[PDB]
């Protein structure tokens, strides 16, 4: 039923099992270990409730100010087991106290090294030997935050196992731990690192995303630990490892146990899936264990995914009718790249019309609605945008498709023979003459000839919209420069037709980036309009 009662239940049939293993890579570079038995985690979580219960009611929202480690996850813990709804967020900002003025906790919890009260859990007396809600657990995040259910969760978890497993019966193998070097305070980190070992049953390997950047050699080498590893990351994070992973550090790994790297956050690109497992397959990485994965934060967090016991499957379309709005299949090889996508059994998805609420004919690019159990019942406080985004209603519903309530994603999709294709955000597309391309289909064409980080942006100007492309290029003369704004504008015409209004070449990390890596393009545009790039010349 709620987290709590299924970590009770993980304390009464495996007291001493291993329930969180965190590798520290603060200190030491090679990284040190603590775990704590499923015994040890729920005397944490009972010890955070009971200095919880002292400050905040049930209802009351206690916020989450910690870094990635075990004390946020008793932290998270002790919340929802003392009946508080939780609001995970990351250590540091104003879009952190934005947060806590639209939740109102009445308990903050923090560390030591870092109005409402303030408590710092690793000065508790954490190992000290010695209620919940039932509905809403915690918010996901003017800020908005998710209304997540425990309904919201186990349903979820329902859809996933079931997708995942398919080929197994929906049963887990018995070897199953979950390895993610994600952040907590992010839909897929928190998910994955501190619920599903709970709700599964199973260990976790957990690691933070700096350890990550410094060496991306450490997610292979934490996955290949015994068992066989269920573990996630962003496409771009597929390349990294592909790039910065040196085989020394790779020395006699098996990465054969491995089974199930998740691919999602962001576009998956054909072009990088390729590379990783040409790269890894000489330690014998199984390709089917690349799953590619699409869902939202409004959604808990899972759509749809790729078929269970196969490799991602790949189509291709058109590109020039693409953009006007058409996916005509083309052969293999020619034409735009998109990861295929089955459609989910649950949820369901479809691709509607934004203007006229009405289910799109296959083929026809409209935006992507999901409907099920798993989909929040709006955001904490917010009437009129949860009508905007959760309020959905089909004009005139297909066969089998209910009218409602739809979850609109903003995502724009179509279908192509029962499979669906995400072709990217909607308010991140460039229309140029009608025509709609898409900045991930740009930038891989430039992060092919610079192989660093890109952004592709739309400037509005004296009504229409101009292209403009953030180029992270190696500092280490005046021309090359020229050879390379040359190469990339001509690659980007001939390849989408399109001119480059203006090539900002910059340094290396001057494009905004999260902490698990997606580039910003929102803020992008207005450090452009607001003058604070400095190029290269
Ligand atoms: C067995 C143990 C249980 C498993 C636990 C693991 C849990 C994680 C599994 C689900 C992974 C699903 C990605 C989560 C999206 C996210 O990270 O959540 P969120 O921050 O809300 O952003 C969402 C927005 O990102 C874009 N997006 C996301 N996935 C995209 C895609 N495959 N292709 C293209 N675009 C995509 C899209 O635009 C969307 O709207």
């Amino acid at each position: 039923l709620s987290i709590p009662s299924m970590l009770r239940q993980c304390v009464n049939l495996h007291p001493d099992g291993t329930a969180f293993t965190y590798i520290d890579y603060e200190r030491d570079s090679e990284g040190i270990s603590e775990s704590l038995t499923w015994s040890q985690v729920y005397r944490r979580t009972l010890n955070v409730a009971a200095e919880v219960r002292r400050h905040a009611a049930i209802g009351d929202r206690a916020v989450i100010l910690a870094p990635q480690g075990l004390d946020y996850i008793v932290a998270f813990l002790g919340a929802l087991q003392a009946g508080l709804i939780a609001v995970p967020l990351s250590a540091p900002d104003e879009r952190v106290d934005a947060v806590v003025r639209d939740a109102k906790p009445n308990v903050v919890l923090t560390t030591s090294a870092i109005s409402p009260p303030t408590v710092a859990v690793d000065q508790l007396d954490l190992d000290s030997p010695i209620d919940s809600l039932q509905t809403t657990a915690y918010l996901q995040y003017t800020p908005a935050g998710v209304m997540i259910t425990y309904k919201n969760i186990l349903a979820n978890f329902q859809q996933m196992i079931s997708a995942y497993f398919a080929d197994t019966g929906a049963v887990p193998p018995l070897d199953l731990f979950i390895m993610s070097w994600l952040p907590f305070y992010h839909d897929m980190g928190l998910v994955l690192g501190v619920c599903a070992p709970i709700i599964v049953g199973c260990g976790a390997v957990l690691t933070s995303p700096v350890a990550f950047l410094q060496r991306p050699a450490r997610w292979l080498q934490l996955m290949a630990r015994e068992g066989q590893a269920f573990s996630a990351a962003p496409n771009f994070a597929f390349e990294l490892t592909a790039a910065k992973a040196i085989d020394d550090d790779l020395a006699g790994l098996d990465l054969g146990r491995i089974k199930t790297i998740l691919c999602g956050s962001e576009r998956v690109h054909p072009a990088t899936l390729k590379r990783f497992v040409d790269r890894f397959s000489r330690f014998n990485l199984r390709e089917f264990a690349i799953r590619p994965a699409y869902g939202l934060a409004e959604a808990t967090v899972y759509v749809a995914t790729s078929q269970a016991g196969q490799p991602p499957e790949i189509r291709y379309f058109e590109p020039h009718e693409l953009s006007a709005g058409q996916a005509k299949p083309c052969a293999t090889g020619a034409g735009t790249a998109l990861v295929s996508y089955p459609l989910p059994q649950s949820p369901i998805v479809r691709i509607v019309d934004p203007n006229t609420n009405t289910e799109c004919p296959p083929g026809t690019i409209g935006e992507i609605w999901v409907h099920g159990d798993n989909v929040a019942g709006g955001y904490w406080e917010k009437p009129d945008e949860t009508e905007r985004t959760f309020g959905g209603a089909l004009v005139a519903p297909s066969a089998g498709t209910p009218v409602g309530p739809w979850l609109r994603t903003g995502d724009s999709g179509f279908v192509s023979e029962d499979k669906f294709f995400i072709i990217g955000r909607i308010k991140d597309l460039l229309i140029v003459y009608g025509r709609n391309h898409s900045p991930d289909d740009i930038e891989a064409t430039i992060q092919e000839i610079t192989r660093g980080r890109c952004a592709a942006i739309a400037v509005p100007s004296n009504g229409v919209e101009k292209l403009v492309a953030i180029v992270e290029l190696n500092n280490r003369d005046t021309e090359r420069l020229s050879f390379v704004t040359r190469e990339v504008t001509s690659a980007i015409s001939t390849s989408h037709g399109l001119s480059v209004s203006d090539l900002v070449l910059v340094a290396p990390g001057s494009i905004p980036i999260t902490t698990s890596g997606k580039v910003r393009r929102a803020e992008c545009v207005k450090l452009y309009r607001h003058n604070e790039f400095t190029r290269l010349d």
